[PDB]
């Protein structure tokens, strides 16, 4: 199993290089592209790490390259909890895919916000706005990968109540390489008292999607998800991990977020 973690949304969580040098993570989701679609100039938010809009994030290229040299995949995460994002049409979806390819993946633009190093793919953390055309965005990114002979991984971050309003259509394309289901901030399905509802959601609902790797998404500390869902490490190891590992496409655990992961991933990694 693998551990994926989100990075970008707290300037004190350490550098991307330091995050990779924990050797705890196999995938880094860099969040967030908070404005895109509907003919906007997209906006990337890396909080206080660096300002993308004034070209002060190009240094990240060297750290991305270093992370990748260790076998770590690095994705750009679309969306997040606060933003001005949505797609207005099929053509808008194709235009955003091209923007992502040219600016973050293997293409060229007039100025790439994170420098020349290509990221490995795109994480769909769609939490608000219209749900339309994310299936088309995934399909157009898949085509762009095929046209240039490059791996473009597609990942999705739905919440645990199935089906997810924002991402059900995208996930139903069957094209996502990774889906990390967020079992937090929803007491209908997250860990609460015990793992029964979580495991029922996992086994009965999320098992039915077509993805190559299905991940259990969790908060790294209680403070990471005030709405609930944190599982103490020993309970995760004894009550949850051995059950979900029986699922054929179990891929690991996703953690929100680096800022809150003081020792959670270190405590769980041998059992993931
Ligand atoms: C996983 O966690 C779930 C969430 O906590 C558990 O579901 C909850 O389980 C509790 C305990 O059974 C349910 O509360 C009960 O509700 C009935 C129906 O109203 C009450 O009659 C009952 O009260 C009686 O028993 C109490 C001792 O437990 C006595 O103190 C009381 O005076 C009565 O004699 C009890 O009510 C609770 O009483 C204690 C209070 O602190 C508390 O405020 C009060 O709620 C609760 O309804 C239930 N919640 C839900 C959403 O279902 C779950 O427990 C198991 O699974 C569920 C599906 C049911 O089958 C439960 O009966 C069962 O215990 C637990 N699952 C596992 C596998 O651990
Ligand atoms: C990057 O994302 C941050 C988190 O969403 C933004 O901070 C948030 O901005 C809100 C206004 O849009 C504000 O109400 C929130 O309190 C604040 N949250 C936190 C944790 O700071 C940030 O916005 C910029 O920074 C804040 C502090 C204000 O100065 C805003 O006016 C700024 O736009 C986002 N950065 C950018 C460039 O959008
Ligand atoms: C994923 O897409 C499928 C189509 O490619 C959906 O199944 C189709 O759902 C239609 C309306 O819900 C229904 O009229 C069609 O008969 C059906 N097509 C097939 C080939 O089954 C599917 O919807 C889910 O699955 C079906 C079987 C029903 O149970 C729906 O209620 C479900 O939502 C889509 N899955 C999701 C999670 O959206
Ligand atoms: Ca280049
Ligand atoms: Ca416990």
């Amino acid at each position: 199993g693998e551990i994926a973690i989100y990075w970008g949304q707290d300037g004190g969580e350490g550098s991307l290089r330091e995050t990779c040098d924990t050797d705890d993570y196999d995938i880094i989701n860099i969040g967030f592209l908070t404005t895109f679609g509907h003919s906007t100039t997209p906006i990337l938010n890396l909080t206080k790490h660096c300002n993308p809009a004034t070209s002060a994030c190009k240094f990240l290229s060297s750290e991305i390259s270093y992370c990748k040299s260790k076998g770590i995949k690095v994705f750009l995460s679309l969306g997040g909890g606060t933003g001005n994002y949505y797609l207005s049409s099929r053509d808008d979806a194709a235009s955003v895919a091209q923007y992502l390819w040219n600016n973050f993946l293997g293409g060229q633009s007039e100025s790439r916000p994170l420098g020349d190093e290509s990221l490995d793919g795109i994480d769909f953390d769609i939490e608000d706005g219209s749900n339309d055309y994310y299936d088309t965005l995934a399909e157009q990114l898949w085509i762009l990968g095929g046209r240039s002979g490059s791996n473009v991984y597609l990942a999705a971050a739905p919440a645990c109540e199935f089906p997810d309003y924002y991402l059900r259509e995208a996930i139903n394309t069957s094209l996502f390489d990774y889906v990390w289901v967020q079992f937090y901030n929803n007491p209908r399905c997250h860990y609460l008292g015990n793992a029964t509802n979580l495991l029922n959601s996992w086994n009965n609902d999320w098992s039915t999607i077509l993805t190559d790797d299905l991940f259990l998404g969790l908060p790294a500390a209680p403070q990471a998800a005030p709405g609930g869902g944190f599982i103490e490490a020993d309970d995760l190891i004894s009550e949850v991990l051995p059950t979900i590992k029986a699922t054929y496409d179990y891929g690991g655990v996703m953690l929100w977020s680096k800022y809150y992961d003081d020792d959670y991933s270190s405590k769980i990694k041998p059992d993931v």
